[PDB]
Formats: structure tokens, sequence, C-alpha cells
């Protein structure tokens, strides 16, 4: 099994914003977990071919990667701060659904989530 087509980075079609909230997900957020011990496995779309994960694009239908995020994030992609959070609620949400409780991918997952919750519970206010 091939891998897919790469989530979008880049769309002149789509309107684009450049603000406070999405500097701090940029700047904190991504920031944080990026150069966690625990983020390479997240730093590029999953590559299902040399993971051997025959079965992962049968069942992970949004794939969504710190990568993809970094990129959507420097290239000022976005509206708003809700579409990046999403995207990092759908990196975390694939993990948990494709792999098993207790797996390593779902610890560092976990860990990943925890510090983006941390940083995402201040989230600052629209300027
Ligand atoms: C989170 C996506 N992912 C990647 C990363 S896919 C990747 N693409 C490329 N180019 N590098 N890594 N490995 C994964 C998964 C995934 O959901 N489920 C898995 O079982 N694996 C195998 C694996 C990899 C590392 C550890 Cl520590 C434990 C398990």
């Amino acid at each position: 099994s091939m891998n897919p087509p790469p989530p979008e980075t880049s769309n002149p079609n789509k309107p684009k914003r450049q603000t406070n909230q999405l500097q701090y997900l940029l700047r904190v957020v991504l920031k944080t977990l990026w150069k966690h011990q625990f983020a390479w496995p997240f730093q590029q779309p999953v590559d299902a071919v040399k993971l051997n994960l025959p079965d992962y694009y049968k069942i992970i239908k949004t794939p969504m990667d710190m990568g993809t995020i970094k990129k959507r994030l420097e290239n000022n992609y976005y509206w708003n701060a809700q579409e990046c959070i999403q995207d990092f609620n759908t990196m975390f949400t694939n993990c948990y659904i494709y792999n098993k409780p207790g797996d390593d991918i779902v610890l560092m997952a976990e860990a990943l989530e925890k510090l983006f919750l941390q940083k995402i519970n201040e989230l600052p206010t629209e300027e």
C-alpha cells in the first residue's frame, strides 16, 4: 500500500489571516511539541511504506501531522486558531484510533497532548 498525497499546505484560493492566536499556536504550541523527545513520529506525514503499516490509510481518512501543521502555520494557511487546534486534535485522534492502548506511540501522543492542552488553556485573547 502506497502513501496518499499529503494534506495540503498551500492553496491560493483559501483566504488567510496572520493573527495573534495563530502566532501563539506557532511560537508556543507547535514549538513546544516539536522540540519534545517524543515528537519524531509526529513530525511528518505517516509513511506507511517505510513503517510497514499497510492498513494505516484504510483506517485513517483524515491524516494529520506536525510537519503539515508547521508548514500551515509558517505559510499562513489558516484563517483562524480553531482550524489549527482541530489539526492537532485530528493528529492525536488518529494515533488513538489506529493504535492499541498502552502502545508506546499512544504514550508519546498522550505526553504531547498534555502539553498541547496546557498551552491552549492560555490561548490569548484575540487582538
Ligand atoms: C504517529 C504515526 N506513526 C508513526 C510515524 S509514521 C512516520 N512517517 C515517517 N516518515 N516517519 N515516521 N509510526 C507509527 C505510527 C502510528 O500511528 N502507529 C505505529 O504503530 N507506528 C509505528 C511506531 C513508531 C514509533 C514508535 Cl515509538 C512506536 C511505533
